[PDB]
């Protein structure tokens, strides 16, 4: 059984230090012989906003429209979007989501954000009950490869930023792991353009160097605990 | 003299519970004679993908296009989108921001991400000499007023999502007080959707109590150790 990844990748700029981590990871992905699959947002110009548009049939409650309820309830009776529908056909199929994204306000980039509040809708991803150990796209695992402008100095429980792991936990816990995702280890690859021209190759690299791999890790514990520590 | 007060708001509905607190905030401050002005990002139809139209113009570097470095020269040059300046404007002028939102995915909604990427640029709200408690936004407060899914419990140190500080930080300390911004205590309205039709008309009440007082307030130590901390 051959393996499946999707890449959902967020950067204007097909030369840009995150072009390149995406195109080493279609690489190196690609010679292993896996199916892989790139959302490039900027693009597809995704749509970000979650507005009422992204629903075809009758509203639940025409008078006042409720996103969560509105979207759960066109997932059901398959009446989302077929923008929404067609990133869930690729997720569905994936056995990996990898993130390509460089770090914005200590988060991702919108159009980013948007792929998560439209994609990840009720009935697909989570259900209540069904979320955090048993989300509904358990099974599957999450990295995130994130560049950032800040250095690993910088970004340190001392450091004016504070740790990398305290930005990680909207991310990895309370978006992924809530789907029933398990996370890998974050990719993180500190300030690029401040590095120079050869920490640069190395940084991307070593993300070819840790994709060739990627089949045998086991994912982060992720808790509380792993992001803050005590 | 005089207090200015910007809300930026993000939800889809007018009757909803979010925009309630934001019909009395603005009724509320407008009576203690404050000058206010409301941010409608859906009703704008906010654009929240961060591209090149958001410079007028030729760019600095067509070949390349950076984000970061055309946007802080475009500041400069004055050619930036006037969606942009027009928010920069309103930004400037105000002495308390208020940000009225949904919580999605322990993050704002992504048209309010946008606002954040698109509006917060180099050289308006922060430069390399300027961040922290050198942000170009300094002398202004600002309150994240957040509504939720989750349960009160659902977000103690031992609840599910853990506690409700730790999604803060992204915001308060990531993207406000890099700003320059001090941060009021955040104001978040746990499950109103569970909530009992009293308990909400409460929530309103104590939202707009706090309005009366908030020039009185002390501004939080906005620190990791009051993120993550006991
Ligand atoms: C709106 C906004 C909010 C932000 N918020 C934060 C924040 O909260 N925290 C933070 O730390 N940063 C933040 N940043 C900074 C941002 O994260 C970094 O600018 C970004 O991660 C760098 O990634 P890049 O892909 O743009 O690098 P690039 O801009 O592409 O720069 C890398 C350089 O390396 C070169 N290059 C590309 N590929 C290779 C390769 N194969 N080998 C050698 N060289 C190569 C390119 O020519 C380029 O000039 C923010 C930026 C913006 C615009
Ligand atoms: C994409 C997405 C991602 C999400 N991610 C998260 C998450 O990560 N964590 C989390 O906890 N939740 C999450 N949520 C849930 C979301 O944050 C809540 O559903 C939302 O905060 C409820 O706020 P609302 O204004 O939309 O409420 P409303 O649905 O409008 O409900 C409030 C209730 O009060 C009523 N009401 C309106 N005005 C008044 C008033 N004047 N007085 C009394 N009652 C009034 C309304 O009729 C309604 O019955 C997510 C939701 C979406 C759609
Ligand atoms: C360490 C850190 C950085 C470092 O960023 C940079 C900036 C420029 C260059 N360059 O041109 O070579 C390299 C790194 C940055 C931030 N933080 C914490 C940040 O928070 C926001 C940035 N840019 C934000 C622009 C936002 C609104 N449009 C940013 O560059
Ligand atoms: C505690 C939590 C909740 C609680 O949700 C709710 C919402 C409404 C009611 N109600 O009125 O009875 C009860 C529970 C929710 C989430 N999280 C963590 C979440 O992450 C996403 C939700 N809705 C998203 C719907 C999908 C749209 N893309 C959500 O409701
Ligand atoms: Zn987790
Ligand atoms: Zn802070």
């Amino acid at each position: 059984a051959g393996k499946k990844v999707l890449i959902v990748y967020a950067h204007q700029e097909p030369k840009s230090f995150n072009g390149s981590l995406k195109n080493v990871a279609v690489d190196e992905l690609s010679r292993q012989g896996c199916t892989v699959t790139v959302s490039d947002l900027y693009a597809m110009n995704f749509e970000p906003r979650a507005t009422d548009k992204d629903i075809t049939g009758t509203l639940s409650n025409p008078e006042v429209f409720n996103y969560g309820v509105e979207t759960h309830e066109a997932y059901k009776q398959r009446s989302l979007a077929s923008d929404i529908t067609d990133e869930q056909k690729k997720v569905r199929e994936a056995d990996l989501v990898i993130f390509q994204f460089p770090l914005y306000w200590f988060s991702v980039p919108a159009i980013l954000k948007g792929w998560m509040d439209r994609v990840l809708c009720q009935g697909f991803a989570f259900d209540i009950p069904g979320f955090y150990d048993s989300g509904l796209l358990q099974g599957k695992l999450a990295l995130l490869s994130v560049t950032t402008g800040g250095t690993a100095e910088m970004y340190t429980k001392t450091g004016v930023n504070g740790d990398s792991r305290y930005f990680l936990w909207p991310l990895q816990h309370g978006t992924l792991h809530f789907c029933g995702f398990k996370v890998l280890a974050p990719q993180i690859s500190f300030a690029p353009e401040i590095a120079s021209e050869e920490e640069r190759k190395g940084m991307v690299a070593a993300w070819s160097q840790r994709l060739q791999t990627i089949w045998k890790e086991e994912p982060i514990p992720c808790t509380a605990h792993w992001h803050f520590g005590q």
